């Protein structure tokens, strides 16, 4: 016998209903094998990879990751791939759930404005990555061409309260992290496995703030977690919790009660979480500079009653989550647009800088700029800041150490350099500070910052 | 008790028969522990890491990976290491199957033209990496000094139709990927874990085309898969199939029905595959730029009857496999040699360029250069190409976008830059195109391309 | 039920006794849940990351990794974090054993000279990483802020002869590996995941030589192995042995009889080893250039009777272990200090160079400088060396090949470049050689070497 030997397809042909991340199609809830017709369309389009940063994504179904496909082991799948006429590249597909050469690739080659099809039997239960298989394969995957297909076991997966769809990827821009504008793909960084962004669901903030996943205390949550790569292996972790279960692909092994689990490039897992106490739980790649410096953080927010017997402490804030603690960073997108249009106002900068100040500066200087007398100097009503705004630009870029006097008190500490901030980020942050807390107002421009970066003090 | 406690060696001393990759010695097929004499000789020698690219490998037995060693748990192994007189370096061995300091390293230190020996009991069943353990350890491993030893369980492994031997490694050349000539080892790239090549069995194409592994529909295939490193962890994957079973080293755990499995640097696994439908199945590191831009692809070709109930589609082609779809790329080796000798002909370039055009250019321009009217412009009988061969060199290196007219039709698309191609590759590709499809002939030299690369348009 | 449902805390409140690496607190040895009070203090301080190389570590309890915490599943833990007044940064904690947002992070935020506390129930047995969770999170982790907490199962872990505590981390210095002085943290290398050092227990040599772990033939050894990252995944391996068992975090899965095991960034495992034959067993990251070029090696030294039936060979030496075969490299620290003070003597250089010569040079030239006639030239009484000390500096930095005559014999071989050695290392090595084996004496300075490095021959 082949696996999946449940006889020929029966009942009526089923047009598959595909979902956009982070949502999942309903359970198939069927006891017979079917012919399932899947229709997926490739679209190439600009979208925001971060606030004010555009990227030309190549997508299955208009999203990164691509549309979720849900079938039953033993189904016959008639797979139709369309390539939107606006596409410049040809595309195809390899689904890891397919038994046969290229996982579908040779039969699915599709030029702009064309359609292809092929048929396969889903012999193997499991969660599987699919992706584009068009030379150069890495460029297509890097541009967002990956998703998940779930092949359910015949009896279905156990019932849970919520199912979600999260997929990591590594991205390669010409520009540095959070450098604004339309950023080209960078082949040299890709070949060197040196990504500028590492994301869940194709954007910074795709699953944070007002885009978080939700559940309640007591509920069970299943997450279908993929790693599209192209290159990185995820040290996949939930901050503040444990996974009840982790199962990779269609593997027989199930691990229980684990916190950190390695998902190979091209791999996928099904994780289960039980919500025990309220708050924000962070999905990360625990290769920490990915999660905290490249975008690899997503949120599952649990509503419900505190249990002080289990955890006496407070919800996550900007100390840990940084600028992603807030509902969104829309002001950054607005100020970037206004720079482009040539209509950038002081208030546009202030609201952008407000968003960026959280975590980045507030961890030491506090959210109200007060600092901590003799330990962290104030930015609120700060004589030192007012006395020399160019020096303040140098301090953000290049750091500051040694004895200073601020508002009549001595400090003798160290502020690390923050050179990774872009010229517009420094300018907007300092403009926010100057227009808050009885400081003198005015503004700092990105051009002001560019000059200080080129000639440090 | 120690493990492996099967009493003293009995019968006659056995001179081990060692195999070159990708082949495996026969099952030991024995019910008693034996003294097994293993004789392995280190050879330092130039060989082709890619077509027209030489590298000084350091080998166990003249191959990368080194000769396969097959023994039975509870055997006494008398290990003899010889260092060929032509060697410049001393060498030794650490076998992961050895219980004792250095896995054999101090007792196996061997200068050029010398021999060493030591004895160990094989206490632990499993598949194990062996490698050189001579300071600087990473340089020796990087130059190819690794292989596998199988310590069988007492009753033997279950019978299969085929057994094969595949080992991944990361390689560090001074030159870039596919830059021709004798390439020195590059310590700086090695320390930074930035390999120029990532290979199965010591060369690009070692297991592709006319060097593929073979089996038939219905047959079972066991592959002993090693990762010699030195530095990379493999996201080891079979395109178009699943592994029936994966077992690491001598581990008790066996995973079944998995597609993607992480093999640590220095690790090894036994995988099993059942062939269900015909075609080419690709073993890759699914850190995708390794498999598709650095050489990390191998083929298992399955012969037999199509099963349209399982897979309705076509065999792998150059869209996915690129220039490795073909039986070999011997023409590239020939043209490189002819450049060195100073006898490079137009036809030498044409045949090299023919090989390199597959996938690289044909994915968009087609294998016959026809393109797709109004979508991908033709290279066949192309007025645009003929009008300006220097512009064509600039297009390959630096890309092309915007409105053009080719053979009377408008195109308004994007051809990405292909800067990673070497000067000789661009020159040979364009020479092929110029001497095909009623184009004007002539040639492009690598020196022509070098000048365009230095001064883009 | 929640897990850990063993009723309210009983008996007396327990003040936890925390241990410094590589030691572990005693088993809890208790049948009832307790309130456990944990007091941990953050200290920022300079310490030696390698001989003569200082780094400002940020520590939990004054060590890297931080103090080990041992509790029982179902305990109520009242966690107190203090920040020493000498600190310049604020700090907090995320323990992977905590159920709740941030693993404790928001409730543990602590400015210099302050204290925080929070309470949590230990619901989940297992070994878990804890680390600082203060923006920028990666900088805090990179500076050493991580450790382990063991939550025992209710019945305790099985008894063993020895328990040890080892934790890997990746470190990012401005300077290159073994470049002397106080080295700043390097954010750019951290973001790129390009560490200068990869260590066990916060320093080169922390667990080698006269700092090795110990046990005897026949004994069982449990090691709690953490990977603090921030970024790297360890291909964790014991040279010369196998792990009886490996269990990750609180996972249900236990793997037996494995040699190489991948520990995620932020992950932890419990490994068990049975000592069968005497000698030095090396714990490494088998991403080999980490273990042999960046510091990622630790030793478990087993005392007891040889068993020639199992292993006929010799203890580890400098061929494999390099300069870490020796009890320590204190002379390097002394000579560095003397350079700083301006009191560097010839004998200070000689003793430093003696330490550095082991492995690095002795693998080919022997520990007595004799070489191997016609294969490796002598450094002992070497006419060639004496004739031109500047040439000798060029040879170490830039290599040597081709025919030479040394002490009346021809050599026609290759000495690779050793450019990664720092100016002081080359100077001290050559000073050692010049003042040994009837060579002419005198000295080479680091300034002499700096000039040759800038103008190769
Ligand atoms: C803690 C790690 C810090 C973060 C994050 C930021 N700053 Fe800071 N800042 C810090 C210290 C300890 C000091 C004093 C250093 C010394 O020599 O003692 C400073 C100083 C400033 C100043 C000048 C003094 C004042 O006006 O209060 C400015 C203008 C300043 N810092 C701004 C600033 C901004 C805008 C930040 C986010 C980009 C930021 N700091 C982060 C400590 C820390
Ligand atoms: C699809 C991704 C492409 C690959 C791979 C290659 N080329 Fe291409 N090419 C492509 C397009 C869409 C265009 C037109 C761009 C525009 O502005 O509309 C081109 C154009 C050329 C041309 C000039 C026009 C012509 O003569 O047809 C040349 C000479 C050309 N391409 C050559 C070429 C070669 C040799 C390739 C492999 C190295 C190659 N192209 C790849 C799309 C694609
Ligand atoms: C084997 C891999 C080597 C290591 C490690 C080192 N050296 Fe070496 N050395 C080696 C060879 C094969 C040769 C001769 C090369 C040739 O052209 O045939 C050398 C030569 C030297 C010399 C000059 C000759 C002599 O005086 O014997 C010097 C001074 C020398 N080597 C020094 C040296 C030092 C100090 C090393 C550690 C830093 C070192 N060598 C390593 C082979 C090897
Ligand atoms: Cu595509
Ligand atoms: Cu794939
Ligand atoms: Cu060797
Ligand atoms: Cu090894
Ligand atoms: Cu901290
Ligand atoms: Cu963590």
């Amino acid at each position: 016998k082949l696996p999946g030997d449940f006889g020929p397809p029966r009942g009526e042909p089923i047009h598959a209903v595909l979902t956009s991340p982070p949502l999942v199609p309903p359970p198939v809830n069927r006891t017979y094998p079917a012919k399932v017709i899947v229709e997926l369309e490739v679209v190439e389009k600009e979208m925001q990879i971060s606030e004010g940063v555009s990227y030309t994504f190549w997508t299955f179904g208009g999203t990164v990751p691509g549309s979720f496909i849900r079938v039953r082991q033993g189904d016959t799948v008639e797979f139709h791939l369309k390539n939107h006429p606006s596409s410049k590249m040809p595309h195809n597909i390899d689904l890891h759930g397919v038994t046969g050469p290229g996982g579908g690739a040779a039969s699915s080659f599709t030029a702009p404005g064309h359609e292809s099809q092929f048929t396969f039997k889903a012999l193997n239960e499991g969660i599987y990555v699919y992706h584009c298989a068009t030379a150069p394969v890495g460029m297509h995957i890097a541009n967002g061409m990956y998703g998940l297909i779930l092949v359910e076991p015949p009896e279905g997966l156990p019932k849970v309260d919520h199912e979600y769809y999260v997929m990591q990827g590594d991205f390669y821009t010409a520009g540095k992290y959070r450098e604004k504008g339309l950023q080209p793909f960078d082949m040299e960084k890709a070949i060197d496995e040196r990504p500028s962004y590492v994301l869940f669901n194709g954007a910074e903030g795709a699953l944070t703030g007002d885009k978080a996943l939700h559940a309640k205390v007591g509920e069970t949550v299943r997450i279908f977690v993929g790693n599209g790569g192209p290159n990185l292996v995820s040290s996949f972790h939930v901050i503040g919790a444990i996974f009840d279960q982790v199962r990779y692909e269609g593997g027989t092994n199930v691990q229980k009660n684990v916190n950190t689990t390695l998902i190979p490039a091209g791999g996928a897992a099904v994780v289960k979480f039980t919500a025990r106490v309220p708050g924000s739980y962070v999905l990360v790649d625990h290769s920490i500079f990915r999660a905290f410096n490249k975008g690899a953080m997503a949120i599952l927010k649990i509503d419900g009653a505190e249990n002080k017997l289990v955890y006496s402490g407070k919800e996550l804030d900007s100390v840990y989550l940084g600028d992603r603690a807030a509902p969104n960073m829309s002001a950054v997108t607005k100020a970037t647009q206004a720079s482009v249009s040539g209509t950038l106002t002081v208030q546009d900068q202030v609201q952008a800088g407000r968003a960026l100040f959280a975590g980045t500066c507030s961890v030491c200087h506090q959210g109200n700029g007060a600092g901590l007398p003799g330990v962290f100097p104030p930015l609120a009503k700060s004589d030192f800041l007012a006395a020399d705004p160019k020096r303040a630009m140098n301090i953000v870029l290049h750091g500051l150490n040694g004895k200073i006097k601020v508002n009549g008190q001595e400090y003798d500490s160290v502020m690390p350099p923050m050179t990774q901030l872009n010229d517009d980020e420094v300018a907007n942050i300092l403009t926010y500070v100057l227009n808050s807390w009885d400081n003198p107002g005015g503004r700092v421009s990105a051009e002001d910052v560019k000059k200080v970066r080129a000639q440090p003090a």
